[PDB]
């Protein structure tokens, strides 16, 4: 929503990381300070890997961001970003989240990143067909089979986790890059059909 009145920093974001971040980002001197819905609607952008921040809360304030740097934090819940519709890079590896459905109305999200995540279904990721970035990788994913509805996809990432059946790519002409090693993939024809292969990685594969 919005804020009709001055406010502090602090009451819109409760996670002190978090604001912390806010207050750089606005180039304020205090988490403490009060800040405008004018102020919040200047963020198209939020850089803040590593940040020990563990909620987002007060982030559905924020109507302009497209680009979300949240790599290396504490997060689990990511429900504040649902409505950001005009989101259009989400980095958020090393995390601990695992609900996908708050993406579902990011029809503008071009790259997504949620590797180290302990993430093992992905069928959430249906509601992202315009996805053209995907990387996946160090988690526990063994079904990919939602990937085949991902036809934008130019880059894939996939690497370290249980995956065994690959077919579910065959039809994703777009792939330039994909990065499949660390499964336990022995099948390749699903290859056959990718015409656009510039990058492709498929070794240490455990069978
Ligand atoms: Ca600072």
């Amino acid at each position: 929503e919005t804020i009709t009145v001055s406010t502090p920093i602090k009451q819109i974001f409760p996670d002190a990381a978090f604001a912390e971040t806010i207050k750089d980002n606005l180039k304020k001197k205090s988490v403490t300070d009060a800040v405008t819905q004018n102020e919040l609607n200047s963020i198209d952008q939020i850089i803040a890997n590593n940040s020990d921040i563990k909620s987002v809360q007060g982030i559905q304030y924020l109507p302009n961001v497209t680009k979300l740097f949240l790599n290396g934090n504490k997060l689990t819940d990511i429900k504040p970003l649902t409505n950001l519709k005009n989101l259009g890079w989400l980095f958020l590896d090393e995390n601990k989240i695992k609900d996908l459905s708050s993406l579902k109305d990011l029809k503008k999200l071009k790259s997504l990143s949620l590797e180290h995540n302990g993430i093992s279904d992905i069928n959430g990721l249906v509601h992202l067909p315009q996805l053209e970035s995907l990387y996946l990788g160090n988690n526990k994913i063994t079904d990919i089979t939602v990937l085949s509805r991902l036809t934008k996809l130019d880059t894939l990432s996939l690497e370290d986790n249980q995956i065994s059946d690959i077919v579910p790519l065959a039809g994703l002409t777009k792939l330039q890059n994909l990065y499949l090693s660390k499964n336990h993939i022995s099948d390749l024809r699903a290859l056959a059909g990718l015409k656009n292969l510039d990058v492709l990685e498929l070794f240490s594969q455990e069978c």
